[PDB]
């Protein structure tokens, strides 16, 4: 019959909104708050949404959440918490290599299979072949980072991130090739990059994932000091679009402030999301809580801040501050998971993989927001209010 | 793994060419020769291509070919031949109603099941419930056409076409409602229309298919005489795009000169293709062969030509001429079928339904042709040549 | 082989971002904060970046930094400091000609070769043929400015700037020709201009450099009072693009607030950058430090402010205020130098000359910033923070 | 020779910026702060700029300044002051007709020629044939306004303005025709209008000038309450462009905050500028000065405010407030005159007539301003400052 024979199941579906390609073709320099995702069709419940994510070519996580390698964010405690909730943590390298290797060992010795030296309480916990938690580590691109890498490999790190503001450098590519030849099984994350040209240079060197973002971080002043960077949403879309031609996952790094930002980054092509300030002042973050006028808060600083580089003339690229206490990771990360699942349900996708497939196929639709639209989208017209997320 | 998890099976597939929507958004006023279909991916053979087509809401044919209701094209002989090759013929009404009903009866009595008054030699032959060939008939929108319709319904016609140059009229809509209430099972084809506004008016009246085309016919001079019409490719695309919102098939009528034109019309949203000149001077066309300077050819005239309307000032809308002999329908239609199948294979679709699904989804891609491109596409740079299609 | 023969060394390099010409063709009226420079490829260290800059046709400096001719900014002390750090200072003329000539003499007698009447402590110090520091001076376009010019030429000034808000005037052109005929060796800077038409008029008169900017200065209210001016980034790009057709350097004047602004101005085609407020409240700036509620700060006023013109009815074009203490030039200018070098390294250029060559060739790429993008580029999501640049 | 024969005196003059027609074709909905005028060529001094302006077809003023018919702005004192400084005042009608006629008489009896029962202290003072100051008056479009008009005509008013928010009404057109037939010599100003369609309706009725502006006034809330209006700069340009086809002058009404705004309105096609808040809290404004926390200020209210309409259900269209004391008109208006003259000198025109001629010919050029550009154009980067206009 005609109702089937005219177009074969694919029905009318009025065209309304912009595709991602149309949205990011305009060259406006958009970030997360400049656009929304239009809703789709719902025929399933939120709890059925699958958040399985690729961290690298060969490392898969049950959630897309990653803690940033920052000395005020990720040490062994935070890494264990993120592994237990289904993500991963990357241990910072603003320390001695022995200290870093000890932190990696503490992460890797939390759970064991056959000890050669709880699984039910944490179903989403990611594990390697030997029933051990996964762990990540940051290294630089200088000469001593080779010895640091040897210690980390001995400690049993599963993935290393090359920590730099501008990853498209001869130093970074040289260390990528060094690692590829000396530890052929080790997974390497390159970055940070914001353009497809940088991305091509790093993928040709053989990275297993790309870290995307420059200047969007909450503690960053790189854009205003060095005049270099890119709006985060455009950067994530462009680099993910390039990298998926070669099957390279993208980690979206910097500027994430809420669940909506996480969902937008995943919809734009990122496979995982890296969080700094959002996970600072949690119980598992390193450092100690302190009070400033009846407010509980913790230190949070950028790695390019003068205090961070203290332990010639130094050009600071980050600031040092404090953020309000958020509580425990074991209570905060489930809220993020539920929020992402609800966002996926609203846009009509059963999984993050299907979200990205719909985006690349043009089925997922977007819309811009003017300044008035953003104000309307926020809380308005109230004398006073209380905001309780969960 | 990441190779699956990044976008879920849907690979890169570099973007190249225009979608049909993009092509017909430019407002250039394109017809068939102004564009091409870009090739796709082939993983099947040409003979496996399915050409099942919807003529109306409830009438399905094995091929998309229809013979036009013209007194130099379709009588009982042509109708039987087209039914036997898998299409259908529409018997013209430039005759008395008794003559038309007799032609319909001759078509409907060619093959029988249980005669109440070969099926393997012609596998593609379309048949109704009682194993009889299908037949179509044209009627006008004047008062006496009701009596003509009664005679045709008694003769057992399966579908009637309302024959007019401009179908968006109060007369046509009145007769559509008359037919709907008096013969609730009879299928009605409305037209001719070239715009979505006309199409909406006719679909609201309850037609089961639309006949699309005004001024594109080979014998027609309506565009130059009445300044009204539309380029055929744009008309087919626009009207099919509107009509498929309601599950109404479109017959593309006029200006078809070759297999490439048939394939283009089907790719643009038409479900069947109506042919005039292409089927004139076949053996089954009415009239007798005659010679003019060693060339065998037959009369072919437009219904709005003065000779056609002869049997008060008449404004002619068509010319009368002759076309070269093509041979038999039973040998010519298989060539068209094979050509359409090869076109479908080249663009990478298993069926006409899938062709249209790909076009509406944006997977099928198109390209414009300049005048130099069209010349290049034709035969060139030769001293002399012979063109043998089959 | 094909890897070389296909395109000869020039590899793919995916296209991403806008060229400067594309960015400033849109007519949006951009200034510095509306765009960023995308990062390039790094294969050298920051300290290897060469900042040699052309102040005029024949005067070359080792850094691109120039102090503005303002009575709260540049006197002999500031001029000596800027000469010693590799730049130059322009002595203001809101004084008597004898006072100005004495300041020029004090600058020119700081270092000597063969005295006819430290080289290692300051390697970047600019010097003339006779091992003396270079010095600049401002003059007006009125009649007595000829006598002022005679005194300055006797004092041995190396370059004079014609000080005006709108340099495209018959008065300015007359004085330019006067100076060219009377002091054929003296270098003349014309301005201020913001359009290529003004620039053509001044280059035809024979200037050796152009001063670009109108209304962008921190103390300026010309745009709001006289409705005339231009956004600074667009002005710098347009005028530099015109002036380089004739080999005329451009000084970018006004609205510089940080190292990122300096880098952007140099990337847009300027050869040197003139600074007002950024160098006010340094130790070498004229005037005395004073306290307002525990904050140390110095007077800073525009030359078109009523206080400035006090020493008929006067239309003020500038305001008078105070800015916070910055410390010494000998410590602040090295920070600017290091910042510019780091910006050049990030965008992948070995020198300012190569930065501009990449920009004109289209290799350097830019990106716009929405308001949300600018907010994201700034410090955000923090309860409190401290910003220590160096 | 070729230097003349190639193009005949008209030289290259590089193309840079936008014409007014290009600027206002974009449909962005610009007001005064969204654009600047680019500078031109200066070959004359500021005092030589001629500000002669057409108020109506037959009434010419030496300055383009007009005081608004508002009960907190214009009574006899303000009307006399504006006439003496070269402009005109329009006496408000929120009073009895006898009171209004008495104010008109007080204005018309200030200076006399041959008294039927100083002119060198005020050279710019506008005068009629009998050496008397000109005076304007506002009337409504209701029935009793005819009697009010009779009293005003007897008092000797020279021009009447029809006071309404939306002037394109049958009531306004009826009163325009009434006035034209009963007082054939009286000059009538119609409005307020913001579109060319309204302008055509009023010009067809026979107005001698148009009052342009709806919702832009400082005390107005019409746009937010009735959703109707237009950005003032676009409104002035569009309506002036239409009205000059018929030789009808335009008064730009509302939203003027400074000299730059006046200059922009005149450059966009207006012949005179009407001022409300800018002239409120001057000594000559009606009402009494009063103090609020050490600040001297005066009442200023919109005519559509509830207090104004007090003396069944009233929809307020204006608010009531207070503005800071500005001093005397005799000192403030000369500042405006000098500012306008300086703006004309900067853009390179000898007169307002030549400003508009250059604008219509495309020689005058404009530029847009982003939000960052506007911030840059303002005062910035200062700890504190003092702004003394004159
Ligand atoms: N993502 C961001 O936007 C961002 C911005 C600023 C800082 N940061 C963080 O701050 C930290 C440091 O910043 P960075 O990017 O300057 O790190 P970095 O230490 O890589 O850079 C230091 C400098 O040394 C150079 N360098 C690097 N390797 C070298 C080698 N082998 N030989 C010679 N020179 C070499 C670099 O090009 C750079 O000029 C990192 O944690 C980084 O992630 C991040
Ligand atoms: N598709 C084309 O481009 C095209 C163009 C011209 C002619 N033709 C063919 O030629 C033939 C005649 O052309 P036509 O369209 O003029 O046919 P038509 O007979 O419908 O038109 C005849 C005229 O009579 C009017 N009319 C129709 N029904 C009426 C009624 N009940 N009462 C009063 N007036 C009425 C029509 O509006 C038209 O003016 C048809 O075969 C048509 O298919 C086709
Ligand atoms: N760059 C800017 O945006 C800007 C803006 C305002 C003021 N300023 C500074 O403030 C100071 C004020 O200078 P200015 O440009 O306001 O005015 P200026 O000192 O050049 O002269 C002011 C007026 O005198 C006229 N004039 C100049 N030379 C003349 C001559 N020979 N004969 C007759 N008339 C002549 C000018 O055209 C102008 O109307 C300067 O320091 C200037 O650099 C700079
Ligand atoms: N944007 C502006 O320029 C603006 C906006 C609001 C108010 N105002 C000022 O406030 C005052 C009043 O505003 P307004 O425009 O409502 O004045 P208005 O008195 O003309 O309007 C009063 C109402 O009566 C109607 N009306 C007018 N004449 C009539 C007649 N002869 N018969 C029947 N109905 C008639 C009008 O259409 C309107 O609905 C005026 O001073 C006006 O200038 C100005
Ligand atoms: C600029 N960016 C910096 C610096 N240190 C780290 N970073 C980047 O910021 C991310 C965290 O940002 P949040 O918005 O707080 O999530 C980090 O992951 C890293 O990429 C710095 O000093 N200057
Ligand atoms: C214009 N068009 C006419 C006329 N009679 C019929 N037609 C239309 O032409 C079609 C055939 O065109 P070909 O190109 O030869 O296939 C018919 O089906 C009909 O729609 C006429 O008089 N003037
Ligand atoms: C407007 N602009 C003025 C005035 N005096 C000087 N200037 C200009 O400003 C520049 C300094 O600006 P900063 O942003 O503080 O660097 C000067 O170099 C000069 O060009 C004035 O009165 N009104
Ligand atoms: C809206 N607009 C009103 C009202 N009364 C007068 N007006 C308009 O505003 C102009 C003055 O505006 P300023 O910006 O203060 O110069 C007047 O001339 C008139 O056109 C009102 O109640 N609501």
């Amino acid at each position: 019959m005609a109702d089937y024979l005219i177009s074969g199941g694919t029905s009318y579906v009025p065209d309304d909104g912009l595709t991602a390609q149309q949205l990011f073709n305009c060259g406006d320099g958009l970030t997360y708050n400049d656009f929304l995702i239009l809703p789709g069709y719902i025929d399933f419940t939120a709890d059925q949404v699958d958040l399985t994510s690729a961290l690298t070519k060969k490392i898969t996580l049950k959630t897309p959440l990653v803690s940033s390698p920052m000395d005020t964010v990720t040490e062994a405690g935070m890494a264990i918490a993120m592994a237990l909730t289904g993500g991963i943590g990357f241990i910072h390298h603003n320390c001695t290599p022995e200290f870093q290797a000890n932190e990696v060992r503490k992460v890797k010795k939390y759970e064991q299979g056959f000890i050669t030296d709880k699984n039910r309480d944490y179903p989403l916990a990611s594990k390697d072949a030997k029933k051990q938690l996964p762990c990540g580590a940051a290294i630089g691109t200088h000469e001593d980072d080779k010895y640091r890498l040897d210690l980390l490999a001995q400690a049993g790190v599963d993935v290393v991130v090359l920590d730099s503001s501008q990853g498209n450098s001869i130093f970074q590519i040289n260390m990528i090739k060094y690692i590829k030849d000396k530890y052929p099984n080790l997974q390497v994350i390159g970055g940070n990059v914001v353009t497809a040209a940088q991305a091509k240079n790093l993928i040709d060197a053989g990275v297993d994932a790309l870290r995307v973002g420059m200047g969007s971080g909450s503690i960053c002043i790189t854009q205003e000091v060095l005049a270099c960077g890119r709006p985060q949403a455009t950067a994530v879309y462009k680099v993910s679009e390039y990298a998926r031609r070669f099957g390279v996952p993208v980690i979206a790094d910097g500027g994430i402030q809420n669940v909506g930002h996480i969902a937008k980054a995943l919809a734009l092509g990122a496979s995982t999301v890296m969080m700094g300030s959002l996970l600072a002042a949690t119980t598992e973050a390193p450092g100690e809580y302190f009070f400033s006028d009846g407010i509980r808060l913790k230190k949070y600083r950028g790695m390019g801040s003068l205090d961070a580089m203290d332990k010639k003339i130094k050009v600071a690229q980050g600031v040092s501050g404090a953020v309000q206490d958020k509580g425990s990771i074991h209570k905060f990360v489930p809220y993020l998971i539920a929020g992402i699942q609800h966002s996926c349900q609203d846009i009509g996708a059963k999984s993050l993989t299907q979200v990205r497939a719909m985006m690349y196929s043009g089925e997922l639709k977007f819309e811009k927001r003017t300044s008035s639209a953003q104000v309307e989208g926020g809380v308005h017209s109230l004398h006073s209010y209380e905001k309780r997320l969960f």
